[PDB]
């Protein structure tokens, strides 16, 4: 039986582009793989939008987590370049047009990925194309067919996904799995007789996603770095803070990606004497790049979140924190309140400061 030392994923999907069209499939993509995975015992970090300079420190934390024997599996969804043999991923800040030094290299990575003595590296990249000794058991997924579906929910979902969320779940040799969704997809009216998908392997023996996970025991220097990734899909507890007027209001947290983060509010006991009462967030961290006009709405849907609304409580004020890799220091912002007394005109103001860590992606130690 093979077995992995440990098992660890980065997941990137690149969608809001500041001068290329925008995707659409990565969002879902993402969220769904990272599920996928997470079942599987990959501790995951899932990232979406990310810059250059954000690529590059997410990439090179990864590969520092490839010791001896440890399962690793990297996804990029985006917009892709090729030149001259190399192709290379697109961060969100890429001026129009392309060049290389302003991507990461695709190639470079697999070089880098050849260096270490992983017991599995998977590599799989699903690109949006333009142009104008001791084995590190790699396997090199290549989809150039990113074209998506829409969903009865409105929802977009990408084509090397869905014949992947189809079969990763099964106990086979990872090559025998992306053989099968290369057949898929060349069944598929809208990747027939296309070059969709190119598969490079170095797997000499059968190993699979779904093999156990073996005497992990880290060592002296891999400790603090492999803690801090496995506990970046930990969320803030939920919150109650008490206002010296008796005013009682809760705060919960959601996560879509490691760097997305939603935090809602609500008044949970208002005192008699008091007529009418409003909470709300403020203050954030100046790296967050928030803006207020964003902040406090009356729905999840307003702030630009979609994937967990089932997991929403109702009925509360909703903030989306999606550049939470930006964060260098504690979550610390504001919960302000305004209330009146109930035969007074007046409306009195006061205001707390909360500290919630680093949540996410924030626990990594990463150059920012």
């Amino acid at each position: 039986q093979p077995l992995a030392k440990d098992k660890v994923a980065l997941l990137i999907g690149n969608m809001n582009y500041r001068e290329h069209p925008k995707l659409k499939a990565p969002l879902v993509d993402v969220y769904e793989l990272t599920n996928l995975l997470r079942q599987l015992d990959f501790k995951v970090v899932s990232l979406l939008d990310l810059t250059e300079y954000e690529m590059r420190n997410a990439v090179d934390e990864f590969l520092l987590l490839l010791d001896k024997g440890v399962y690793g599996l990297l996804y990029y969804a985006g917009h892709g370049y090729e030149n001259f043999g190399n192709s290379f991923m697109v961060p969100v800040d890429a001026p129009n047009p392309y060049r290389s030094e302003n991507c990461l290299c695709v190639q470079n990575i697999l070089k880098l990925m050849q260096e270490k003595e992983t017991g599995l590296n998977v590599f799989l990249l699903d690109m949006c194309r333009k142009r104008n000794k001791v084995t590190a058991n790699i396997v090199f997924g290549y989809a150039t067919c990113q074209a998506f579906e829409i969903q009865h929910s409105g929802l977009a979902n990408g084509i090397f996904m869905k014949f992947l969320k189809d079969r990763l779940l099964e106990d086979k040799k990872i090559t025998v799995l992306l053989d099968e969704v290369a057949e898929d997809m060349g069944k598929c009216h809208l990747t027939k007789g296309k070059q969709a998908l190119e598969i490079r392997s170095s797997l000499s023996e059968k190993r699979a996603l779904t093999d156990p996970i073996q005497g992990t025991e880290y060592s002296a220097e891999s400790l603090v770095r492999n803690l801090q990734w496995a506990k970046a899909h930990e969320l803030p507890e939920s919150m109650c803070l008490k206002f010296d007027c008796g005013v009682q209001i809760q705060l919960g947290f959601a996560a879509e990606f490691s760097n997305v983060m939603i935090i809602y509010t609500s008044i949970v006991y208002k005192p008699p004497e008091i007529i009418m009462c409003d909470a709300y967030v403020t203050d954030f961290p100046l790296d967050l790049d928030i803006d207020p006009k964003d902040a406090n709405k009356g729905t999840p849907e307003e702030t630009g979140s979609y994937l967990v609304s089932k997991d929403l409580p109702k009925h509360c004020l909703y903030t989306r924190l999606s550049s939470l890799q930006k964060l260098k220091e504690h979550l610390v912002f504001t919960v302000c309140l305004s209330y009146q007394y109930s035969g007074l005109e007046d409306t009195v103001e006061d205001k707390q400061e909360v500290n919630v860590g680093k949540p996410l992606i924030a626990k990594l130690d990463m150059h920012r």
